[PDB]
């Protein structure tokens, strides 16, 4: 049957955190998955990345179970070149769009004294301005090349993701409706 | 004979300007390349960056002659992924290392009140945070990836172009020694 | 199900000596083993070492049932020249560490009368620089060909096997939740 | 015709300096070179440190002419297990007899007090017992790949070199003689 | 369940006829074999020449039964070039070895009129010399065949067939614990 | 066109020797292969080999010009079964006259003292009764695996090599004809 | 279970009909046959050769019951190209052998008048010249087939069918011990 | 272009010698043939036999320089079942003629006594009963196994050969106007 | 166990309505169908002919308990090519027999006036010539291959469906002693 | 390129001889067909119906130099089950039809006496009831095969093939356009 690959932002996402059963949220999500035999994936790197962040006391043996933790054998795949152009066109305006705005909160800063809320900010604006909208760090591009090369389902709730794994010709799934999908594949 | 790739860093940079004869530089290495026969290439993007930032009068007749101006042909290109999982693992460090430099600087504007040199410093040392070392623009790309198809003979001064075409496995020049390498092709 | 690629550093090591059950832990996990038809799989050199380094008293017999005891087949597999290449690029470096520690330890050798206890760090010191990190002996080499051919799950104790093989593709497991792994995998 | 890929012990070795017509061995090498169309080929990292350990003035344009100078492409390219596993069996023994040549000068250094000698001589002992013999740099790696590759004709005079390379396949020749056969390739 | 391929030298060594329960050593390892549905497989050539060499009345029926009696198959089959290359450059060694051993004994011949003696001691040197350590024999080829098809478990007390079926990748089992291992597959 | 795999036994067999325009016939050979590109081959060991035996003054850079000097790449070649087991069952009978001419020779130095004219007769024998016939030493398998990857012409005098090229379905050629073979090649 | 595939050649041959149970050993041997359920099997021309040959009244139906009568699908098959090779090599020489005495009787009937006795004679030896050893007719191809598909065991008292089955690959079974072999099979 | 399987049975037959110019049809035959690349092919053993029945002097120069000798490679080929069917059902019915001519050539003689013309009726009339129609020898079947593999195009005189080529399916070609064929691909 | 394939010539035919029990032989067959659960088939082509020729009435209830009636799923199943040739090149042996029977008789109308006399003989004649000893209609064909697909026991009394499945490969079936077959299989 | 599966109906029926350049006819379909390397093909039924239908003095040569002739390789060719179903479902619509019309000509027959005329007529109306409009002999299935197996284009002027080879999926083509058809690939 089909062949899900995981994400990070699937079960730590607050909403998503909701939506799967509201710690519960993990073994519920397990025992639905531990059904019907499709085959998850996740890459070592997210792997890490979120049980830095996160952490769950002695449940993370059925997770080994289940969700498969492979590296995308980044030796024998090939993306396309005008994927990394348009890649590339567009970061060029995302980082002269944090220039100007690390600009005009200099001036501001200048201008009256609030260093606290203007830096906090300036934290809110400047990520916005790079990170929200592309692939910002490894882990996304990692989830791209590991689902790109064994047709699985990509699921992540990163609205940076989306476009540039449907610009690439993975076939993506709704987050939103992760848990109602895998039920009803389970359960008919 | 071994066909060269042009680029916008080879003509217009002062230091390569100086040495190609000191208009006279364009004219004569034009008469230069014209003979022996080492097809040179050039990507319309370049071109058209470079003929907005640079311009020359009537010249630019036998530069049309000998410097071809394709564009890469990227719907049968593929470049390696851990290339591209390279370049965002550096990209990522590059960005932090920029929103730290945004963040001195907005405390250093709000010490004291001069603010025109902070924003000129500000520019300096964002674009050698961000631009400077890696394939910034969309030009960089296009060189990379007409050079690779043809198995040219890529030409730069830039230093964030060479290390990555050094990666992918495009056969580099001195582009300090251009001229006189043009010159001993020509001659012998 | 998912076929296991079993390892010397796993029923040798004396804290995954531990958690298995506390002779006995070799029993255990043998008849945990035989449940549920998850596939072993484990080379012949690894074997004959781990043999000639431990013994046990006739249980060997149920270890040949369950454990297949392969080789990994070496003239049909290939491994990607990139992964020769950073394994070399790090030896070297390895290498000359190894040799400034030699020579530091040449010197305070010559500095003081404490030869015994000077060899004794000279033996600790060594083994560091060179042996740890990185695949050394050849059973670490025959376990990644058997493990990447098989698409198996490695189970190693070993953390310079264990990046290399993240390297090459295989996917992984939690050495130190392999027998709770192995349990819930044999009850559920 | 045939390939060459040439090396750095082809023209910094002394006696394949004194062979080629005893900077005049460069110049000369060039000129015999440019004829009859044996194309040459010879890594970046070869080349890079070969121009930091020996610099030549003003000649190096014509070497970049004739001897081009790629990256192996190491993304498309598989080098056969065994050869792997033969690497790492060797390079096992090689480590324990370092081991035990330092063990031994710990204790001349003990017994009397003439360090530098010593010293000078684990320098001789040590080098002999680790890097001689097989690859012990990235740049030899780098030659074989790229030789392996065009199926070009290795030219090196490292004993640790060939037998690698005739283990893998490539043709070799002899490198004493090379001067000589270039002259009768130019010349008939 | 596994599949055994069977040889001569596991019922007629006299060790492996101790073992297995002391014409009584045959019916008994009918009866354990008949049971749990471990499939045997034995070649035909193997099974001519044990009843030449071995005979029993009347029992052969069950014997058919259970072990069943094949060739290999030969047209489907292709073994490795290294292996014939392995083989054939150690039997010249062994060639060379075998023809001294003459010579020796025909000057010790030459010597004393003991003759009766020193042939048997030929006959005893020679086999040593040749036939010991390598695949002798033509069954011992078509037990490595049919076993390395059917991916069978090898089983023999023949240390000239172990190593040699180590090299082509079959898996092996320990031949003295044959009985036992029969047994407690058999049992539990 | 066609591409010939050459031997040790097509130039320093003193009948092909003398076929060859009579030192002399190593060059006169170069001329005459040098011409109409037939593309030959000869693999490194056969090479050591000859050099070792046959030693040539100076004349060995042409040599090398021409007659390439590769190694099979005998990790992606197979040799079919029915050539191993016809191998070894026909090395099983010439074991066995071996040895049954060492006896008979034992008798006859025990019967009379002439051991120096016997020992001169068993060496005759013996190499008559194991070396003549099949693949002796691992050149000749190395001329064969050589020979069937690139399709070539197999060309060599040896008796025993002739047979078995024609098994493994070589295409052979006329070794008393090579020489007039080649001038017709090279003149029309 | 086994599916053992029968022939014309194990009930009406006179040895194997006294064997089993001495229009008697039919149903002997269906009864016999019935248990178990070890299927058979039987080409229908052989059936209808074998009917036409011998006829029992009435028993038929649970010959037909029991021992099915297919044909070999002979559309989907495929026999070894060697096979063909051999069986012809062969029938070449039985032909002349043949022709041989068909001369030799000619002259002995030319020499006295006994045509009768030597007609006699003539129907002995050219039967055993050709018919004898190989196989005849389409009857013994047919079991080849259908036993060969379906992984059978050939069933058979003809020696010209053994040796050509154990060159195909089919296990084989003795004839003269198949009545207490299928009776064991039965009880037990 | 096309590949012809050449065969004896062209340029040994009388008629077919004749057509071909009339030894001058040997080299006639192989100056058509070195013309337009038209590769030809004949398997060793036919070539051994037509060698040993006919010879011409030093012209077998250029047949080996055009003409491939080969052997069909009989390990990977496989002949379908029906034709082995056919094949023998269609022997059975020759050899059976071939019986009743000889028992009444047996009569004859014993009538009269006219030896020799009888035995030379015998010798016509048994070549005709067996050999004419089918595949008789060796031969014949490595031809049709070498043109079946290579896809080439047969070329024979033998009626039986025909008969049997177009079963398999491979392509035939007029035997009579081969010289002609060959003609006008050279010209046109 | 095993499965009849049945047809309408099974209990329609005269001869084998009597042999059944002499409508009682549609319960009589009903009722020692239901026993011992030997699944039966029938298409539903043939039902529909069988129905409109024959009718019963009200017994067909049983008749649809026992007897299924399916169709052969003709989207899945494939038919070799031989069979098809063979058909139609005894088809148009068969219409050219029919033309020339309707010749002869339209020649026999032409001479004497008995025509209704000659109409039934040529009635007589054409159906023999034609639909009498090939697949005739298209219910035929569906009990092949409802037979082909099932492995089922094709039971038929018509002597133009047996041969055709002879050469596919459908075992079949006495179809005079199905009667006493089906009731001996119900009793033991 | 296109590779055309050729026909007996495309150079003997008048009309397609007529558009064919008006012997003519063959000699330039064969020039055209030579050109631009359209491969063609035709079955060696086909070949020997049109070469008894038809001949032409000695242009048959290029005629086996362009145009193919193989044979289907019936043994690896499966055609779909429903083909047969409606081939045979209409033949028997169309033996009726037949029947119908040879009974009414005998009654038009015992009508008059003018039996030439009838007869003619019975000629003419017969061979249009039953072969015209399907595959009625050997040729045509043959035909679809060869055509079926190459991914061809079928070329005929039969509308009963047509219509077949449209139901089984091989592409058709024009045949009133074929010499066109040719042309224009061959041109441009």
């Amino acid at each position: 049957m089909d062949v899900f690959v995981l994400d990070t932002s699937v079960f730590t996402n607050p909403e998503i955190y909701r939506t799967f059963e509201e710690r519960g949220a993990m073994e519920t999500f397990i025992h639905l998955a531990l059904n019907s035999r499709a085959e998850f994936y996740m890459p070592t790197s997210v792997y890490t990345e979120m049980r830095k962040i996160m952490d769950v006391g002695e449940l993370w043996a059925e997770f080994e179970m289940v969700v498969k933790i492979r590296s995308p054998r980044r030796f024998q795949l090939t993306v396309p070149a005008d994927f990394l152009y348009e890649f590339i066109e567009e970061l060029r305006y995302r980082i002269n769009k944090g220039l100007r705005i690390a600009e005009e909160h200099t001036r501001e800063a200048s201008g009256c004294e609030d260093v606290g809320k203007l830096i906090a900010r300036l934290r809110e604006k400047y990520r916005e301005a790079l990170r929200q909208g592309i692939l910002d760090s490894k882990e996304d591009v990692d989830v791209l090349l590991l689902a790109y090369e064994l047709d699985g389902v990509l699921v992540s709730a990163d609205e940076g993701l989306r476009t540039w794994a449907d610009k690439i010709g993975i076939k993506l799934i709704d987050p939103k409706n992760f848990k109602n999908i895998l039920e009803s594949l389970v359960r008919h």
